[PDB]
Parts: structure tokens; sequence; C-alpha cells
């Protein structure tokens, strides 16, 4: 876990992101489609290079393995607020190494940013995944009803969040 | 009495004004004292947006009452953020309610939506109430969502759904 | 109505045309939301200035008052058919005139376009409608089930067409 | 298998073969013999189009069998047009009711889309009949809708809801 | 009279001009004469005389009398440089038409073609059905080369065209 | 032989093969018979390529035997959706000329003109110093509509061209 | 009065105020408060006001009274949005100078600052040798953290400039 | 009484009323019938150009009388071409001497250069004595030079030096 | 001499260009400064790849071994005249090959592009030079008078021409 | 050794040092020196690399040894050539950190300030927690000017940082 | 041996290493340490600029040797500003005296230029010394004109005439 880090996603990185971009399973945790030609990804890439109001990042190992990635996005300059989002690669999952991915992404968002809150949302019908980021000391602020169109209905999702004191403090 | 109508370029100045009174602007939780420039510049930018529907509410001698707002309309999901702003010499006129349900109409007969939702401030009450009265529901308590007037305030956040909106 | 006459949509026309698709009961006759911008319908009049797959007509009365729109879409190179689509103003309506409007669309059609096939769609719950354009010669080809979403749910449509030989041998 | 992907760059020369095939192209109603770079720059011009997802179909191998394509894709009334080609060495090993299927469950569990139509000529009865069986039922029979191959067609329009896909 | 006719002067198509322009494009039985289509936008027209006006392939010339009222248009296309040909056509102002200045704007057209551009041939097409208008060109010297068979649309039916020609050196040259 | 003629096959044209036409569009020979120049760098023609590509006003196709040796070139000008008319013009490479091919390539493009893109006249120019064309044009139904007079400055004179045409209805139709 | 002061309003900036601002640009007097040049042509000043229209880094609000008369202008240049903090600059209009409006315009700017777009740390830069400006900002709540030698080059000689700061938690917060 | 002074936008008018004589514009071997927008875009293209000089020469009450350009300048074989028009009406007035006078002037005291040269019909011997009488000689006689008034004409190319205008 | 070839100049002969063009002795005989960057020719060649009044040929012989170029500029749609220009590369000259150039752009000229009359300039101490064009069919029509300043003085031109009618009646 | 520390020379940063300049700007430990955010992505770096080329108000250095190994970079930003003042900035490359070369970086970007550019003020920003940096600037002869309270959020927390300066005439003139 | 030839792409790199050498720029009075790529911009944006000709001096193995600049060169005054540089390796091999007579013949035999004038340091005598064997005489001295190495430094503005160097 020590060994993971974080890093700004490149152009060189793209065909990874293009596999789990056109991931049904992976994308449903996104609440998106999982339709993405390389060049809607890299022409999105081109568009969003100076925009920032986003950071978006891959995860390696030691070797330079991508195991994943995170981002922040919809950072907003009076709020101090963003929406966190994860994925872990299919061959990298259920390895342990969520939890130090989140902590590495409010590390950025709280030591660095100087951001105030981080939010996120996650299916009601992904337990295990609410309860990890309950463990990481995100807290429930909403049940969002019917909020997504996920796999053939409209599915619920909890709003949780986190505090710059409460991370800063622990 | 009151029409909906699509903004129009001429509309404005009113929006603007609006936009220079830092207690309507909260309600939106939209930085006030936006330029013309910016607003109209922004406008321009947006006029072929699908994921917006900005109304301008006139009365029968073409007075501008306020404004109703269908924003971040998704397709796939079907939903949209709703907001309204009544100008402050038209507040307490007992307009409001006829408007939501007039953009909840749009939204539901004629976008074909699943989800409207809508913020609103815990410390604005009366406006929670209003929302209730026409079939929002809570489904969140945001906390310290936003940064209005020096501190942080909670938020709530509510919603209603094309079913409940047609009696299914 | 031998004095009303089509011309080409012209930018001085355009308030007119404004007027009627922000007309709900209008629009709904075309499976349209009513909404548009003057900015968005002059911008998308400047985009197609030089698009030769439509031909958008206005119909004026002997004191050039504006009457109502008629136009041809879809124009294709290979197949020659094209739909066909009316409005007349509401001040208009109920004057017998869309007899004639559609008769010079079908003149347009078939003696200046070269046209085969023309044809349209109307509601199943416009009967009126159905039975104005088989007077003028169209006939039912199809009945499309739930094709539009149209104030408030799902509803019925003919397609009704009218081919060359059919209207030249008159 | 099978799988459904999405169209990209490299799969252009595979599709521009198809494309110099008049009869698979009649099938589609689609004129042959278009330039690779008509077609590529096609491609290029329709990247962000929302309105089509244009699918190739590959086997475990990587070799293309075919294309799917959802087409005129429209989010009011949640409808779309679909077509199918599956490459001449590839007919007739029983792929087409398993693809038609899968292009139905992406437009009515991802895309949430209410109807898909197609157009089959009615001189095509075997394509007819594999439809049906799929769902589709007849709406239309558009008279010399088409000039295909010297002479004016009569299609058939068909069309399956996704309350019937989904047993509503 | 000759005297009216002599006051006929030739000049350029210009942007002012166009409202004359667009009534003449817009009118069915003008552009029946020109084989065309009578629609055409305000902004078609004029972003496509923009988009000409630099072309050495084309000339638009109005034809005006000594009080600047235009009595028509003769314009020369497809002009090719290495051949030295190119296509002549000719229209009357409503107002104007019918009250024979044809031959005179023909002659300026002729004139500009074969003294000034120095061109080898100018060649035209005309619907038999427009025997009038056949006649005034064999008047000016034109003769019938071809006879086109279905070649335009034209309300409602297919029909045949004549195609005409007259070259510089008949033009210029005495033969007698 | 017709078990030769009938694995000629269409595909337009494209940047792959613009050396191919680079060296037809350069050859003296080639071009007379196009009433053309000889002459366009390899810029012009990758720059006029590139821009016509949406242009739906013409086509351009190669024809292929089943080794990919193109074999030449047939292309449709001046495409008319109303009169629904076009020009013909063809070129065989060539290594591949006096083989015998031309019919085969006429009869690709006319069945493309009347069968797929419901064309209803199809008109070309030749040389009436060239028999061999008009002849071999005579035999695919083509006729004579017009006999053009010093229609083109050709090595070093003014020369006559037939134009020829064929109808949709006469190549469909059977008329016994 | 603060019956008076009370009646001033912000609001941004628009391109029809700029009349007003190409004669306070081209003051030397005024431009001299801001270290600046005393030059500005009205199409430098437009076409740069054009480009920084969406600039987040920024903000130009007018100070108006009741009538929309203009006051004066405050601005906020080089907004950081990670370490939260802004420079504050004014300009009070020739008209209204030496009238004790001042406080007013400083406080709408703080208030706009902390309570709205939430930054941490207001800082401003003042001569020395303008006192009256150094007091008014003491009264404010702002504090010297510098003092910078030689800083600008002003009327033919080297001055140095007070360094000045406020704190977000300093203004909202009660210290009794 | 007459003076010279640069082409300006204003003129353009002028100068095209000019341009619909074809005597006149024959004097230049210049094609007549210019549409006023060519002559414009003409105009605003060579703005910058700095070898050129279009002058207009216009009376004490500001009538246009004519129009002198200085075309084709070389600043290494420090040459150009001189062309001169005298509006129809005031030919004949004793006023060109002069303006070849000026012409030369302008290129030989401020320009800085070195030789003048000019092309005129040998079927206009007036104007060949008149260029003459100004210090200009026959350098060439041009057979065939340019097509004018349905024939192929012959021309003289005239000279004057820098030295021979001062008189070194 | 039947071996050599006149082809459309192509960028890949510009190298070739561009050592004449900096050539002191052969820009000499064209009145022009000797300096030309690689990248001043070749955005010259881009800007005039459309341009309808200039036809550049390289010379090649049976080997395609770079001879020269021959060039007809100044080409006059309404006039029919045009400018002749010639450079035969250094190691070339003097084996009689300008004779055969010079016929080759005369047939080009009036067999294919249809000029009526074709002129080139010749310094008056190129007498050599004066004679060949003279055997070829130019006569003087001019003795132009210190038209250029080439290698430090005025130096007088001929002037010289030759007529379709000439060239095709031979 | 002064031997090795004359070796080092100075030249422009150009687009072939951008992956050096990548690694640094995503260094978290580097970045903090310049109180940066420690992101960005290599087509950010290049194309604010580009648009810079020709901006008069930056230099970017790179200091480098005899064998052309990359040193360190020196930087002046904010250049303002009224009051001829600029803002220093360095880094040392992570390989060559803590050898004791930061002074012979200074000195060539001094000279170059007061010797090249003719500059009067060269000033620079460091943080109070940063004593090392604070040592060698004192030891150029840069002076405490300013302590910015809370002016830089780093690492969790608002830090204090000082803004130090050196003139031209210090360092040009004899004082002794 | 030497030959002078216009600048290429190619030889940017030669000078941006010279560009680097602060005392060579200094003679220039050109600032060091300029970046490759505003170099190459640079000689982009000015590969058309007629009033400008920067030549690279060869030895007969390719050896780039140095550089000889006219800028400035105005047409209508008919002078342009000289510059030399000779590389480190090769100053003090008499090469400059060679080069400084090409750059005058190149102005006076092919420009057609009537003044060549440069600026040198009061401080560089034995330059001086080598532009008056050239011909140049000392026409300025310009006080305090350029801040050079820490101080401001007088030049020698000196020329020569078309005149002088060819001896009329």
């Amino acid at each position: 876990n020590s060994q993971l880090t974080l890093r700004a996603l490149e152009r060189g990185d793209l065909r990874f992101i293009h596999n789990l971009n056109n991931n049904r399973n992976i994308m449903s945790y996104w609440f998106e489609e999982p339709y993405e030609s390389f060049d809607e990804l890299e022409e999105l890439y081109n568009k969003h290079i100076h925009d920032n109001a986003e950071r978006r990042f891959v995860v390696e190992d030691a070797q330079k393995n991508l195991i994943g990635l995170v981002e922040l996005i919809e950072i907003n300059y009076i709020h101090r607020s963003a929406e966190f989002q994860i994925i872990i690669a299919p061959e990298h999952q259920g390895k342990g190494f969520a939890r130090t991915l989140i902590n590495r992404a409010l590390d950025y968002s709280f030591t660095i940013l100087n951001l105030h809150k981080i939010y996120l949302h996650v299916a009601v019908e992904n337990p295990k995944a609410v309860h990890l980021y309950e463990e990481c000391g995100f807290v429930e602020e909403g049940h969002l009803v019917e909020e997504f169109f996920i796999n053939g209905r409209y599915q619920d999702v909890k709003r949780m969040y986190i505090l710059q004191s409460k991370y800063l403090n622990r």
C-alpha cells in the first residue's frame, strides 16, 4: 500500500482509461454508459487540458503497473467542495488497495488543494462500498431516490461527505 | 395571466438587475454581481445547449415577474435541477405555486423527464414548506454545502418524480 | 385561395416563425417542443442557408400578410422522396386555406423538384387532418405505434404518401 | 464468444470493404462505393454526436464479424433506428438473434429508450421473419420508399417497445 | 428605334443590384428560361455573389438605359481560357420584357465576348418549346449544333433543348 | 473473355490511389481524350481531391481486377439531381489499354448510374477524330445528340466533338 | 453620514462604463496611486476588457449611489483559489474625491471578499508618501506586513511602499 | 490649382465610372466593366502593397479630374510603370503635361527611382508625341502585344531615366 | 535531345531549384538576386500551387537526371501572351540542350495552352543567347535601356518574341 | 570547489528540456518551495511553454555543467520595465541537491539581472520554515523587506514567508 | 575557400550556440541566452522579410565559420546596417577583411544600396581599426548608447558609401 502512488493523467495512459470506460461493470459504478471511442476519450482529454475544475490521477505501483484511477471533479472556487470518484482495474480489485487510494485523494484535497468538503455518490445496492467509505470517515448526508438509470431501472444512491477539519484532526 | 416563455436577449437587463441583489442570488447559490457582458456572453455560449431550458415569467402587460430554469438536464437518467426567482416587487402575490407546477408540467409532459430536484437552504423553512406543498420531498440534508453570507450553510435536496406528478 | 402564394423563407420572416415555434398547440402538430429563442432560430437559419436537403416556404396572401408555412425536408438525392410539413397561423386557421397550401407544396415537389414520393406524419388523434390529407390524394402506409411523446404520453401517428405519377395524372 | 464494442478508427477498413458490396449496402438503403476518405472524415465529424452508437462485432480471436448500429436516437421521444450487418463469410452461423437481442438490451437497459424501429425490404421475407422472432412487429408497409437495384421497392417498418422487451 | 437601343450600356453587377436579381431568381416563369429552380433566399444569393467576386470563370453584367433603369442581365459562365469558350445567358427585367431590346443586349454581350475578352466561341442552350428565343438567336448569327434530348426537367416533364453557337471569326470577319 | 471481364469490380477513388492518377493527369496522350491540359502537380491534385471528398455533384471510381490491379477509372461529373443527369468520363490505365476491357468499365458505370444513383440521363463528349471511342459508345446504346463545332483546342487546332447520350428508360427497359 | 453611505451599492464593471475608466487611466495623479503609467488608448482598454470578461482571477466592481452616479471602483486581482488571497485596489472618481466615501467602498470590497468569495487574505500596496491612505487602511483593520524598498518608480524617483493585509478570521470573528 | 493625392475609399465610385468607359480603359490595356465590389476588394487587398502608388487628381473645388499611378515598383532595379487618365470632361484643358511631370517628380525626388516606363498604342500618335515632349523616348515597338477592340495591336514602350529628368 | 522531357515541378525537385536560385551566375540571367532560403522557396511554391498564371517545368533526361528548368509566367487570359524563362544546370550547360528546351516550351505554349505570343528578355551583353533565340524564331521588338541593375550597373536587355502563327506554320 | 563552480553555464530553457521540467513540476517536495501545486500534465506544460516563448515579462534559464548535465533552473518572472524589477525563483535538480551549487546558480541569475538585463531590483519569496534558503539568500546580499503573514497554504496549513530583495546599486558598486 | 550563403534552418543550432556566448553577443548589442525556440520562431516569422539578408559563412568542408548580416534595409534611403561574427575558434585567421568586403559587394553590386553603416564599441579599438581599413569612417560617437556588462558604453557609428566602395 505504501508503494502505490498518484500522478497526473498523461496522454500515454489513455489506452488504459479506454479499457475501463468501455467496461460495463466498471462504468455502472460511475452511473455511466460503457461506450467511448478512443477518439472521443482523447478529444475530451485535449479539451480539458487547462480546465482547473478537475484533477485526474492514475495510480501506479512501484513497478509502474497501472492500478486504477482517482479523480476530483466539479472543484468549486467559492464553496471549496469537490466530488471524488475512483476505479480500480479488474485485475487489481480485491487486493485491499482502495482504502489507500481514498486516503491519497483526501490528502490531496485537504493538504494541497485546500478544499473544505469532499463528497461522493455510491449505489445503495453496493453496501460494501458504503461501508468502506464509512471506514474512511465519510458520513451519509443523502439517500437520493431513483437518481440514476443503471442496468434497466432507476437506482438510489447515498451521498456521503467528509470535511477538511475532520480529516486534518484525525 | 402569467406566462412562461423562453429567455431572450432583450430580457438580459432584467436578469442582470436580479443578479445585483445578493439575497436573491443566494437562493440559487450563485455568485452575485456578474457583469452584464459576462451574462450576455454566457447566454450566447449556451444558445444551442440542450442541457438547459431558461424561462422568464411575464404578466399580461409584459412586465417581467421572475425566472424559472431547468438545468443539468440529463437524458439517460432523465433528471434535471429546478430553480425559481420571483422579483422582490412581485413576491407575496401567490404566484409561486402556479409557476412551480408549470415548470413540473414542462419537465414531465414535454421533456419526458423522470425526476426533478432542487436545493434550498435549511434556514429558509418557508421555501421548504412551499416546495413540500407542491409535492417535493427531502432526500438529503447536505452539510456545509455552500458558503453563503460569511458561513457554511446546510441545504435540503428535495425531489419529485414523474409518476408522483402524474399520479401514477 | 388563388391569391395565396408560396415564397422562400427570408430573414425578415423570422419573427413570424418565432411566434409559431413557441406556441404549444402549434408545435404539438410537429411533435416538437415549444421552446426556441430567437437566437437559436436565427443561428439554425444561418447554418442551413446552403443546405440542399430542405426547402422552407412562407405563405402570403395578396396583401402580403403572412398566413403560414410549408416545408419540404429530408429531400433525398437517390430515392427522390421528401417529408411535407405545414403550419397555418392561429388567426388564419379554419378559413379553408390548407387544401391550397398542400396542393402548392405537391406542385412544387412534383413539377419543380422532380420528386417521386411525398410523405407526411399526422397524429391518429387528429382525424380531421387525416381526412384532409386523404382528400388531397394521400394514402396511409403506416400506423406508427407510440412514435412520439406528445403532451404527457406516447402517441401513434399515421404515415401517409402520394406519388408523382398519381399527382401528375389527376 | 461474440462481443459488441464501440467502432474505432482501426475498424474503418472493415466497414469500407462491406461498403463495396452492393448487396450488403442495399440492406441498409445506403449508397455503396463510398471512398475510404469520405467514411473516415464522416467518422471524425460524428465522434461527439450523441444521436448514434455504432458498434462492431468481434469474435474471441478479434476477427470482425459484423456491425450493429443505433442511429437517429431522439431523447424526448426516446426512439432509435436499428441496423445490423453480418459479413458474408459469417452469415448463416446463427449469430444474428443474439446480436439483435444485445442491441435491444443496450437500447432498453443502458440508453433507457422507449422504442426501437427498423426498415426491411418486403422482398427479404427471411429477414422479416427473423425480426418477428426477436419481438419486432410490422407498423408500416412503405410503398416505393427506396430505389434499390433499378426499381422502387417497398419496405416494412417494424418496431419493439421497452415494455415488450422487459416483459412489462 | 436604334436611337433608343444605342443608349443601352453595360456595367458589371454589384451588391446593390441584388434585390433586383433576387426578384428574378424567385420568379418561376423567368427561371424556367434558365432551367432553374425558382427558389433562392437573399442570403444564399448574397453569399454566392460574395464568393465569386474574383472568379475569372464568369462575368455578370447588367444593361442599363441613360436614366440607369436596369433593362436586363447578360452573363458568361464556364469561361475556359484554353478552349476560349463560354456559355451565354440572358434575362430581361419583367417591366421591359416584350419591348424589342433583346437583340441589343445580345449584341452587347457578343461585342464584349469577341472584341474585349477575346473568346473564340460563345454557345447557349434554349428550349425547343421557346421558338421566339431560337429565332432571335438565329438572327444574331447563332447556329444549332445540338438537339439535346430530355436534357432538363421543366414544369413536370423532360424537355429538349437546342445548343447553339457562334464563333469569333464569323462575328468579326467580313465574308462579302 | 467474359469470365475475366466479370471479375472487374468498382470502388471509389481514395488518397492512396493519387500517384496512379497523377501519372494519368500528366500524360499528354491520355489527357487529350479529356480535352485537358497535361499538367498537374501532386499538390494541386491532392488539394483538389481533399476539397471534393464530400461534394455530391461528382463520383470518382476505380475499376480493379481480382488481384486489386487498377484497370481504369470511371467518373460522373456535373451531377444534377433535378434534371437527373451527369457527364461520364473514362480512362484506361496505360498497361491495360487496348485489351478490350472498355465495355466492361462502361457497363459498370451505367449500371451504377441507372440502378444505384437513379439518374435519368448520362451524356458524354468524344472527339470526332476518335472514331474507336464513338463506335464503342454506340455499341453501349449511346446516340449522338450534338456535333459541337470547334469546341476544344487540342494539339494546335480547334476540333469538333460529338455529344452522345443514353436514358435510364432505354437502359432498364425491354423493348422486345 | 451613514444614511448616505448606506445607499452606495456594488455592481460589476461593464462595457458602457469604459469611457469613465478611460478618464481615470489617463490621469497622471490617479494612476500614480496605482503605480501605473497614465497612458491607455480606448482601444487598448476595450480589447483588454474583452479578453478578461471570463477571467476568474480578477473582479472589477463599480460603486454607485441611488441615482446611479459612479462614485468609484474597487477591484480584486491575482486571485488565487488555493492560497485564497487577492490584491485589492481602489479609485474614487474625481468628482467624489475627498468626500469621505472611501471607507464605505473598502467595506463593500471586504464584505464581498470575505462573505461572498470566501477568501482568506486580502492584501494591498500603498506608498509610504501617501499616509492618508495608510491611515484609512489601518482604520479598516489592515496591518503592515512589509516595507518594500524602492519598489516603484513614480514621478522621477524610486519610492517605498507598505504591503498591508487583513485576514478573513479577523474580519468575521468577534474577539470580544 | 490641380493637386495629386493618394487614392482613398471615397474616390472608388469615380474610378468605377471610368472603368465603364471602354475607350478610357483601353489606354491602360485593362479589362473594362469591373464590378464596384471587385474594385473595392482589390483596393483593400493592396492597402499595404509597397509596389504601387495610386493617386487621384483634384482641382481646387475638390472635383476629381483624373488618375495617375506608379505600378510594378521594383526597389532593386529602381523602375516603375507610369499610367495616367484624364476624365473625358477635363481632357483638352492642358493638364496632362503638368501631371506627367508631377508623377516623374514623385518617382525621382521622393521614391528615388532610376527609370520610369510606359506603354502606349502606336495608333495613338498624339499621346506618343505628348510623352516625347515630357522627355520619354521609345525603347520598344511591341508587336501584337494586346488584344484591344477586336484585333491585336502594337504598342510603344517608352522610358525616361532619373538622370535625364534631373538634367545629370 | 529527343530523350529530354518536360514535366511539372514537384515538391521533391525543390532542392535542385534551391541550388540554382542561390547561384550568382545563374540568377544574373534572370535579373535576380542570388539569395533564397529553402523555406522562402517552399512557401512560395505552396502559395502558387493553384495559380493559373504560371507553369513551372523541370527538364529530365532518360535516366531522370535533372537538367534544368523552363517556365512560362505572366500568362494572360485576354492577350494570350506569356514570358518564357530557362535555366540549364551548370553541369549540363554547353551540351546543345537549350534549343530543344526552347522548342518544347514553344510547343507547350502554342499547341497546349493556345497562346498567341511568347516573349523573353535577354541581356545585350549575352549576344550568344540573343543569337540562339533568333535561331529558334524569336525576333527583337525592343532594346530596353538600363532596365535592370545587374552586377553593379544598370544593363540593357533585348525583348524578343514569337507568334503562334509563325511557330505553327514552320 | 570554485574550479567546478566556474564551469556552470547559463542557457535558456528549450522544448527538449521539458521532460526534465515535468519531473520537477510533479514533485511535491520541490513544488512546495515554489508554493505550487504538484500537478501538471505534459500537455499543460508544453502548451504554456509555447504560449510564452515571446513573452518579454519572463526569463527561464537552465544551468548546465561542462558535460551538459542540467544542474538546475533559474527564472525571472513579472519583469516590469518601468519599475525595473522582477521576481527570482530557483530549483536545483534532484540529483544535484545538497552539493553546494546553489550560490553559483544565484550568482549567475544576479549577474544576468544586473549586468545584462539592466534591472534595478530583484526580489524573492521564501518560507520562514526554510531557514537554509533564507540564510543562503542573506549571504548573497538579499535583505528582508517583508514578513508576509499566512501568505500561502502549504501542506495543510497557512505559512508565513519572507520577501527579500537586492538592488542593482548594491550588487554593482563598491562600498569600500 | 570561404563562401557566404543564405541562412537555413539547419544552421540554427550554430547561431544558438553563438548566442550563449555573452562576449560574442555583446558585439551585436543583442541580449544573449535566447531559447532555441525563440530563435527558430523568429527565423520563421522573417522568412519573407525583405528588410534583412542573413548569411552564414562556411569553409570548403562545410564547417560553419561565422555570420554576416545586412539588417534594417531601407529601399528609399538605400541604407542598411552591417554586422559580422566570426566564431571564437576561427578568429585571428585573417578572414574578416575578406568577409566584410564580400558583404559590401553584396550591398553595392547586388542590392544597389547607397550606404552601409555599423556600430562598434569605443572600447574595441581593434575592431574600429579593422573597419577603417575596409573603408568605413566614423560619423558618430554615441554617448551611453547601450548597457553592456554592467555599465553604459559609448559606440562609434561608422559608414561607407556605394561611391567610395566602387571608387566613384
